[PDB]
């Protein structure tokens, strides 16, 4: 029974995310802003009891890695997943975007996920695996991110920080996965990314990767 | 005789820039926040005559296309290049970056350089170049940002973003360029960018290169 922390797991890939790894036999623990108003994440709770741990958690606030840290004890984590990507403004226009905006996007999307992730670091387990909700649209290569130009800077942002992350180590300690969930119902997508995540156990290797394990060019 | 735009010409490789088109026999158009406060811009003003303007012009304003605009009157653009760019807060922090600090780094490095050349395209000439100073910290393959990984991030975004408005055409209208200056004298480093603006013109191209004219992977 591996430990398996979700961040963001209140709706959509997160809670289908949740199912999936409760369904491979995981201890889940889920984190979300409002974990009671999630009908989903309290039924999916209620099935298989205390496999599933609900924890009142903002990514945004700086106490976030106290408040799960508290709540784990002295348990490690295995799997730690960040899913916590908003789109940005709906116009996704350059000229546009105000301070304020620009913070909110960046400091969700990149920094933040970052923030909790090496906060967390000292308790993933060696040959664990951690993984962040990206995109396609990060990849430079790829370019496919014309109609969404400001989700796709701010996700390219986050590949960035994290490949700046495993150059820190002279080996890497765990996995670091950079996840594109795709658009495919959510219970495909997310057996698809727990296969991923479970082929980069022991790895200790930086990849960015579809929900079909197929490598995504930088 | 051919017009160039340089926005951030003030002193380094943007001073540079502006001293290597004029040599080639460019019209030369500097943008800087403090065009009278720079000792090189005004001495290099006052050898060119009339060949070299100094505008007044803050990238980070939204004004800033317009003072660029009427001060062109209808002159067109052949290569408009972005010199903008800023470190963000000293110690690299995703733990300690606030806001405020958020805000400014990814709207001076990426969001405010992509909104005066997208404000600007319509006067760039078709087969010109819009090149962006980018960094080699940008390379996701490389990785070479673990030092300073806010930087590097900020200069993916850029690259993102511009990759993205390539995305936008059927073919491109101009080359795109992100430009690695490497750090090697100001001279030598803006003799070989001016060469390798000059090789993208005509090609309507989007590369990542040094200032050899190399690529750089994404
Ligand atoms: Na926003
Ligand atoms: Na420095």
């Amino acid at each position: 029974m591996h430990n398996v922390l979700i961040v963001g797991a209140s709706r959509g890939i997160g809670l289908g995310l949740a199912d999936a790894f409760l369904q491979r036999g995981a201890q889940v623990f889920a984190v979300a802003r409002r974990p009671q108003g999630s009908p989903g994440l309290q039924a999916l709770a209620e099935r298989a009891g205390e496999r599933l741990q609900a924890v009142t958690g903002d990514l945004n606030q700086h106490d976030c890695a106290e408040r799960i840290g508290e709540m784990l004890g002295e348990r490690r984590i295995d799997r730690l997943i960040v899913n916590a990507g908003i789109y940005g403004p709906q116009q996704q226009d350059v000229a546009e975007i105000d301070a304020e905006q620009t913070a909110q996007l960046f400091l969700t999307n990149a920094i933040a996920p970052l923030r909790l992730a090496r906060a967390l670091s000292g308790r993933v387990s060696r040959g664990g695996v951690v993984a962040f909700m990206s995109s396609q649209m990060a990849s430079l290569a790829l370019g496919l991110s014309a109609t969404m130009p400001l989700y796709g800077a701010s996700k390219a942002a986050l590949n960035s920080l994290v490949r700046s992350w495993e150059g820190e180590f002279e080996e890497l300690p765990f996995s670091l996965l950079l996840l594109h969930p795709g658009w495919l119902s959510v219970e495909e997508s997310a057996a698809g990314l727990v296969a991923a995540v479970e082929d980069a156990a022991g790895v200790n290797a930086c990849r960015f990767v579809d929900y079909r394990n197929q490598p995504l060019p930088w």
